[PDB]
């Protein structure tokens, strides 16, 4: 169990500006058929160290795991998607 | 239903990634598969092309399958993006 109290927070302090936002959205998506908007108030705002616990709380063991890894699937396919769109369309 | 990412959706992602990134794809399948189909078929993928790649996946992973798996490969290759950015 490294993941969830060591691992997320350092690639999360990696992530720019942009990409935090990005999470956080994948995040709320992912939380909505299990816990709707409620949580979401709290992880807008959230810090990532607020953030990383608020994962392990909804998600302890290995499910902060396997929602993380996913959602960072959905960050890469994003900007994948964003490059994509302007390849396939020059007028974006 | 929906989830025909290896028919519509996957083919398109993995031509959006150069020689690297879809050799570091394949690497991730290969440690995906090994605990389900070992090496037996890594023959096949390594040498895969993209298309060939991609209906592979549809072969191996039948259903929404193909689209967790994928989803989790992209994510490990953009944790390593993230590692190789910190470590620089």
């Amino acid at each position: 169990s490294f993941f969830p109290d060591f691992g997320l927070l350092l690639y999360l302090e990696e992530l720019n500006k942009e990409e935090l936002n990005t999470f956080k959205l994948f995040l709320k998506e992912t939380m909505e058929p299990e816990h709707g908007l409620t949580p979401w108030n709290e992880v807008k705002k959230a810090r990532r160290e607020d953030l990383a616990n608020l994962m392990k709380k909804y998600y302890p063991g290995e499910k902060a795991w396997s929602v993380s890894l996913k959602i960072f699937g959905k960050m890469n396919l994003k900007v994948l998607c964003e490059r994509a769109k302007e390849e396939i369309n020059w007028s974006a």
